[PDB]
């Protein structure tokens, strides 16, 4: 409805108090009966809303659907993000972000319940409705373009922390672009930039996180190597609580990226990684080789000793277990 | 008119032969009288068209206006460019290019007679109708993002050569981003990219060239340091001939960029530069200093000895004479 988001936003703003239908009606300049109809539709879409005669309405719980009016409250109080765009379905949050950043210096993010053309690294296929967080973040660091790599390392730890807050099981980073919970890939992200020789015009970080998929919801080919946050959380995973936590952690790590050399988080990163003490398969255009991760150095390069005993120093790699 | 571009394209395709009105009418499935009206309007817009009873029409000369139908013939025979977009007016060819490249791997260029929001380096103001070439080129080199700097060096020589073909006076490059004809800035360009750690998604090269401005057409504040190609060409500068030459040279230098190390053009570059043997003013965020250009090294870095005797090695700089 035209006013569904405004009513939802009023309900969210007023937790933990009940708000009367009349207060909503006056706030939006519509009748009591249009408020009641909007609230009925919200309950029909899966809003858990307690209604009490003479007292009004209390939003208790949101469904597994993104609502622009709620996310507006997230950006309103954000020192980092100017706005968000929220979609039920699009081709890709990353395509949208790359278009929306042109011609302005706004920091913002784009969320979609579903992507019809989700793309990962190397143009690989990735995005079902209701089961995952599909998000692109656009930021404006005043730094040289060579700093993209370090951004990628900082943001990994923020994403890992946010997921770890909801998982009873250990959450690890696979350098440089994925997150795992006990052999199951729960998240992929990729950092892209627009830049020139004078500096970066935008960072676009694309983040895809499996939230509520049950094993039955993964292809039988990938079930053993894929997982969702819900499969490691004894409690219902609430996507809004999770998003709030993810944005706090993104901001924390972005400010670290702007203020700290990577050598100051390198030990934490190494201890959060699951690439050690195992044979790794590296793909590099037309050539593939096996090797071992020896170190992650002060500049974020992975130090590798390959099967033939030769050392490599890689800013990035395409790694399989 | 709906068919003005199709008729213009037929006339251009048929040089050096005359084409009859009937042949155009049959080609486009319209009447002789609509062909005659279109041709009258083309002549009114400044098309020099010879019409001869019983023989037909010969396009002899185009006005100082960009026509999509002509540029289509330029991209049709190009091994490099898939298409172009041609505008009478837009905010910026570079904004448009950055939007049009999202979600595809096409190579293309964007031309506008006028820009209302032309922007150079550091968001500086730059774009009058009828007097200049305002163009953005989008290319798809399969290379690492650190290669942007070398692209910038190769393209400089192509732009310089194209201008030099029409100027009786020596044309020089001011590293890293401008072209001069005897103390007059005739061109600015800037190379930008979209990239991630796995490689470049697009090069966007924005090129602005003063073509036909007379000194009266420059602000009185910049007249002594600004120039146009026309002011150094005893012959009428024809913008289409010039564009054709500029695109040949862009392609030549792009293929060099893809195949040669910079050390193979470094000597030519040094001999084409006008930054030697003079005091230069460098601006670097909040600090400014004076210095001398000592060398351009094998990697494209400018070697500078500053006024205090300290050496600097700069991938890029903000330089004034
Ligand atoms: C979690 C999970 C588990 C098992 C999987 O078996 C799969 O086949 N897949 C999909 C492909 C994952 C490979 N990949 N490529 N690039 C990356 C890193 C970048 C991924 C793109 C992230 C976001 S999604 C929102 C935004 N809008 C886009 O179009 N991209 C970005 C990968 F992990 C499996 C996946
Ligand atoms: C020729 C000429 C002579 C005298 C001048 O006195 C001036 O004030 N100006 C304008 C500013 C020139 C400084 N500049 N900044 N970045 C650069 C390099 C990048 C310039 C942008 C080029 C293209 S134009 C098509 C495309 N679409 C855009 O928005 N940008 C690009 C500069 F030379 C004078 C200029």
């Amino acid at each position: 409805s035209k006013y569904s988001q405004d009513v939802l936003q009023l309900l969210y703003k007023n937790k933990p108090n009940y708000i009367s239908g009349q207060s909503i009606a006056e706030s939006l300049n519509i009748s009591r009966t249009a408020v009641k109809k909007v609230i009925d539709q919200l309950k029909l879409e899966g809003c858990k809303i307690d209604s009490v005669n003479h007292k009004g309405h209390l939003l208790q719980q949101l469904p597994d659907i993104w609502y622009q009016g709620i996310i507006d409250q997230y950006t309103k109080s954000s020192a980092l993000f100017d706005f968000s765009e929220v979609y039920d379905s699009i081709d890709s949050t990353q395509l949208a972000a790359k278009k929306s950043l042109v011609g302005n210096q706004s920091s913002f993010f784009i969320l979609s319940d579903e992507q019809t053309k989700g793309r990962g690294r190397f143009n690989r296929h990735w995005s079902s409705k209701g089961q995952g967080l599909w998000m692109s973040v656009v930021l404006r660091p005043n730094v040289a373009f060579s700093m993209i790599s370090k951004f990628n390392l900082f943001i990994a730890l923020g994403i890992r922390d946010a997921i770890q807050h909801f998982s009873q099981d250990e959450v690890k980073v696979k350098w440089p672009n994925d997150i795992y919970i006990d052999n199951g890939k729960v998240c992929g992200f990729l950092t892209e930039m627009v830049a020139n020789n004078d500096g970066i015009e935008a960072i676009i970080c694309g983040i895809g996180i499996n939230l509520t998929q049950q094993l039955e919801n993964f292809d039988e080919s990938i079930r053993h190597r894929a997982t969702s946050i819900q499969l490691h959380d004894k409690n219902k995973l609430d996507r809004y609580q999770f998003l709030e936590r993810l944005l706090q952690e993104i901001e924390k790590r972005y400010n670290q990226f702007l203020t700290l050399p990577f050598s100051e988080i390198r030990e934490e990163y190494i201890a959060a990684s699951n690439i050690w003490n195992r044979t790794l398969l590296f793909t590099e255009n037309d050539k593939q080789f096996k090797g071992q991760a020896i170190d992650l150095d002060y500049d974020g390069y992975l130090i590798v000793r390959d099967e033939a005993g030769e050392s490599h120093r890689l800013i990035s790699a395409d790694i399989d277990f």
